[PDB]
C-alpha cells in the first residue's frame, strides 16, 4: 500500500530474473539456431579436415516465406469483423479498410512483416509493438499539426523479456521491452541528468507493463513503468498490452513454440556429417593410403599428393598399402531420402519448381479436385491459419489504439469518403475465416467453383425459367461483382452497378421495357 | 552549444571509426566474394597442381539479372501513387509517369539499375545518390537556362560510410559519402586554396549527412557538411537523405543483408574441391604410380610421362607399382546433385533453357493453375517484391527533389500536356502492388485471366440479358482497354475510346438508335 520506491526495487529484480532466465535459455537456444541457419561449424570439425557444414533450415525458411508473404500481404481481404446484420457496411467495411489502409502503405509497408515472419520462425517467437507518436511539421501547406499517428515496429525479439508463467499474451504479469532511448529522448522528456550508460550518448533503457497495487488498495489494472536506469520514471495506469507474439507451431500450454530449427537441426546435423564423410572417402581414395616403415620412406611419398608418381624408400621394397573400399549407390539413396524427408516434415514442396516441361495437365471435376485437396492438405495452410488468428490480436489493438483518439483522416475504398474514426465500435469479435484451412478457399480455387458453378446454374435459370422469378439483374450483379473480386478489378475500372441508381433507371424501365 | 570547430573534429573521428570498421569487415567480405565471382584461387591450390575453380556464382548472378530487368525495366508501372479517389488522374498518373519519365529515357536510362543490382548482390548492399544540377547553356535556339536537373547515380559502395548503428536509411545518425571533388569542382566552389591530397589534381573528398546540436538549442535537424580536407566546408540544414540501400535479402534487424557469395561460397567450394579431385584422380591414373628403389630408376621413368614405353631400371628387377582405384559413378551423381542442390537454393531455374522438344504443353484449367503457382512460389518473386518495396523510397525522394523546385517540362504520356512540376502533393504513400507476390498477378496470367473470364462473362450477359441494364459500351471500352494494356497500345495507336466524345455522340445516338 502507497508504494513510491519498493516498486522500483521489486521491478528491478524481476527485470534480473527475466534477464538471467531468459538469456541463458532462449539466447543459448536461438544463437544454436542462427549458428545453423548461417552455416556455422558445429565444432567436431577436425583440423586439416573439410569443414563442411550442409545448410538445411536456409532452404526450408526461404521456401516457407514466399507462401506466407503471397497468401498474407495481398489485399485488405485477411480479416473480416461481421457484425450485427443492419449496420455493417457502415463502419465494419470501413475499418477493416481503414486497418488495412493504415498497416500497409501507411507503416513501413510490410517490411515490418518481413521482419516479424522471420521472429517467428527463426528466434521461436515473433513478436511486434503498437506505440503512437506525434507529427507536428510547421508547413504553412501541409500543415499536419496534431497528428497522434499510430507505428507498428518489430521489436528484436531478444529484447523481450516476459516471465514464463504466462502461455499467452494477456496472461503474464509482467512485460519488460529494452530500448536505447538515447539522450536525445531523454532530453525531450525532461530529466536533468543522466546515469551511468558528445551529446548522445547510447544509454539504455527499458519500458515495464505490470499489474500491481501501488494506491493502498486491491490489484489494480496495468501500469506502464519507463524504468529506465532507477531514475525519473514515467507511472501511469494503462489499458492493454500492445504485442502479437507469433510462435508457428503452438506447442502445448507454454508460451514459446518451437520453430523450424527445432525440428530440423537433427536433419541438418545427419546431411552435413553424411556430406562430410562422402567427401572424406573420395579424397582418401583419390590421395590413397599406405603403411611405411621407419626408417625407410622419410620423405612420406612428398604428402602422397605429388603429381610425379615417383616414391621412393631407401631399400626395403615391400611396402604396405591399404584399401580403403568405395562407397556404393546406397549412400546416394541416403541422400535422396533425407531430402524427401526434410522436405515431407515442413517444406513439402518438391523441388520448388515446375519445370517438368514433358509432364501434362487434366482435370476430371473441380479442377482435380481443388489441386489434390490443396497438395493433400499442406501443413502451410496450417501455419497461415494460426499466424492469422495470432494477427488478429495485433488488429484488434490497433482498432483500439485508433478508437480511442486518431484522426479525422478519410479512404480510398473503391470511392472517397471516411469520417473521423475516433467514433467507430470495437465490436470485441474479428474473423480471419476467408484465408486458410476454414472455408477459406484459395482465390483460383473458390473463383472456379463460384464461376463455374454458378455460371451454368444462372444460365439454365434463364433459360428455363426465367429471371423474373428467380435470380434477378440484383443478383446477376453479385456473381459479376464477386467474379470481378477475384480477378481483382472491383468497383472502379468495372462498374456494372445497377443496384438502383439513376442511370439503371433509365436503362431498365425505358428501353428494356418499352422496346 | 554554438559549435564551430569541435563539430570538424567531431565528424573526423566519425569518419576515421566508419573506415576502420567499414574497412574491415565489410571490405574483407567484398574482397571475398568478389574473389569468389572472378574464379580466383581460394589459396589452397597447390604448386605443380591443377588450380581449378569451378565458378559457381556467375551463371547464379547471370539468371537473377535478366528476371529482374525484365520485371522492374518494362514501363512505368512499377509502381503506384493511389491519392485520395477524386482528384486521382489530375496528379497520381501524372506525378508517376513523370517520375518514370524523368527515371528512365532522361537519367543515364537503366545503367544505373545494372549497377545498383550489381551492388546489392555483389556486395551485399546496393545504393544510389540522388543529386542536383545546374545547367546554363547560353544556346541563343535551344536556350535552356536554369535548369535544376534531378540526376541520379551509382555510389561504388565502397564510398558509402555509414554507422553500423542504423538497421535502415532513415534511422542512422551519420552518412558519409567519400567522393573526389577535383580542382575543378573546388575552383567552381571558391576556396582559394589547396589540400595535402597541374590544375587537376585528384583531390579527396567527402560529403556527411548527421544530426546535431550546432545552435545552442536541442538537437537539431540533418546537417550536410562538405568536410573535403578539414578546410573550408559548405554546412546546411537538409531535410531528406538521397539513399535507398537495397539489401535483397532482408536478414533480421541489421543493416547489410547477405549476398548470393554469402550463400553459396560453400557450394562453390565444394563444387570446385569436387572438381578438382576428379580431374586430379584422372590425371594421376593416365600418369600412373609406382614405386622404386633407391639407385636404380635414378631417371625417375623421366617423369613417367614420355611417349616411349621404355622405362630402364639399372639392375633391380622387381618395381613395385601402386594402384590408385578410379573413382566410381557416384561421383557424377554427387556433380549432378550439387548443380540441383544450388538452383533449388536461389537459381531455381533448371538450366534456364527450354530445348526439351520433345515436350508438350496442356492445360486443364486457370493457364496450368497460373504456371503451377508461378513454378512453385519462385524466389525471384520475393526478391522483386523486396526491390520494388526499397525503391519505393527512391521514387518518394525523386518525387520530393522535383516537388521543391525543377522546371516547367511536359511529357508525352498518351498526349501532349503536363504543367509545372512545383505544386504536386508528395502523398506521403506510394504503391507497387502491379509487380509481384502480392496481387500483382504477372502480366501473361493476370491478362489470361482478364481476357478469357471477363469475355465469355461479358458475351454471355451480351447474348441473354442485355447491354443496357448490364455492362454498356462505356464499361466495354474499358475490358477492351485493359485487354489491349498487356500489348503495349494503349491510347492512341487502338483508341477506341467512345468514354463521351464528340464523334461518339454520333456514331451511338445517330446511326445506332436511328437505324
Amino acid at each position: 500500500p502507497m508504494d513510491d520506491e519498493q516498486v522500483l526495487r521489486h521491478l528491478d529484480q524481476l527485470v534480473n530474473d527475466a534477464l538471467d532466465f531468459n538469456s541463458s535459455e532462449l539466447s543459448k537456444q536461438r544463437s544454436e539456431a542462427l549458428k545453423y541457419y548461417f552455416g556455422e561449424p558445429f565444432g567436431n570439425e577436425r583440423p586439416g579436415k573439410s569443414g563442411i557444414v550442409s545448410r538445411d533450415v536456409q532452404e526450408t525458411v526461404d521456401w516457407i516465406m514466399p507462401s506466407l508473404m503471397k497468401v498474407f500481404t495481398s489485399g485488405g481481404q485477411v480479416v473480416k469483423y461481421e457484425p450485427d446484420t443492419a449496420e455493417d457496411v457502415e463502419q465494419a467495411e470501413q475499418e477493416t479498410e481503414y486497418v488495412n489502409y493504415l498497416f500497409m502503405r501507411k507503416n513501413e509497408g510490410f517490411k515490418v512483416m518481413f521482419d516479424w515472419f522471420q521472429d517467428t520462425l527463426m528466434m521461436k517467437t515473433g513478436v511486434v509493438k503498437v506505440y503512437v507518436e506525434e507529427v507536428l511539421k510547421p508547413t504553412f501547406i501541409r500543415k499536419d499539426k496534431k497528428k497522434r499517428e499510430i507505428k507498428v515496429l518489430c521489436v528484436k525479439p531478444e529484447n523481450f523479456l516476459v516471465d514464463r508463467l504466462a502461455t499467452c499474451i494477456d496472461d503474464a504479469r509482467f512485460l519488460c521491452h529494452r530500448e536505447k532511448y538515447t539522450v536525445s529522448d531523454l532530453r525531450l522528456l525532461g530529466v536533468p541528468e543522466d546515469v551511468i550508460e558528445e551529446a548522445n550518448r547510447e544509454v539504455w533503457a527499458s519500458e515495464c507493463y505490470t499489474l500491481l497495487d501501488v494506491d493502498g488498495d486491491g490489484i489494480s489494472e496495468l501500469r506502464r513503468i519507463l524504468y529506465v536506469g532507477d531514475y525519473i520514471i514515467s507511472n501511469e495506469p494503462w489499458d492493454c498490452r500492445p504485442f502479437a507474439d507469433l510462435n508457428a507451431y503452438r506447442i502445448a500450454h507454454k508460451f514459446h513454440g518451437m520453430s523450424v530449427y527445432d525440428k530440423i537441426r537433427d536433419i541438418q546435423e545427419i546431411r552435413s556429417v553424411l556430406m562430410r564423410n562422402i567427401m572424406d572417402n573420395i579424397y582418401r581414395t583419390n590421395q590413397g593410403r599406405s603403411v611405411v616403415l621407419d626408417g625407410q620412406v622419410n620423405l612420406e611419398d612428398l604428402l602422397t599428393n605429388e603429381a610425379a608418381g615417383i616414391v621412393r624408400v631407401k631399400s626395403m621394397n615391400s611396402i604396405t598399402p591399404l584399401e580403403t573400399p568405395q562407397l556404393s549407390g546406397e549412400v546416394y539413396g541416403m541422400l535422396d531420402r533425407l531430402e524427401a524427408d526434410r522436405g515431407k516434415r515442413t517444406g513439402i514442396t518438391d523441388r520448388t519448381r515446375g519445370l517438368d516441361q514433358n509432364t501434362l495437365h487434366s482435370n476430371q471435376a473441380a479442377m482435380s479436385v481443388n489441386q489434390l485437396m490443396t497438395a493433400a492438405e499442406q501443413q502451410i495452410d496450417l501455419i497461415a491459419r494460426m499466424f492469422a488468428e495470432t494477427g488478429v490480436k495485433r488488429l484488434f489493438q490497433l482498432l483500439h489504439d485508433h478508437a480511442i483518439k486518431y484522426q479525422n483522416q478519410e479512404e480510398v475504398f473503391q470511392l472517397r469518403g471516411k469520417w473521423v474514426a475516433v467514433n467507430p465500435a470495437n465490436w470485441r469479435e474479428r474473423s480471419d475465416l476467408t484465408v486458410t484451412v476454414g472455408i477459406g478457399n484459395m482465390n483460383k480455387d473458390q473463383q472456379m467453383l463460384h464461376l463455374m458453378r454458378i455460371w451454368e446454374m444462372a444460365q439454365a435459370v434463364v433459360g428455363g425459367g426465367g429471371l423474373g422469378v428467380l435470380v434477378s439483374e440484383q443478383n446477376l450483379y453479385n456473381i459479376l461483382k464477386e467474379v470481378t473480386e477475384n480477378a481483382g478489378y472491383k468497383d472502379p475500372d468495372r462498374f456494372w452497378t445497377n443496384p438502383n441508381s439513376p442511370e439503371a433507371l433509365q436503362a431498365k424501365a425505358i428501353r428494356e421495357q418499352k422496346e
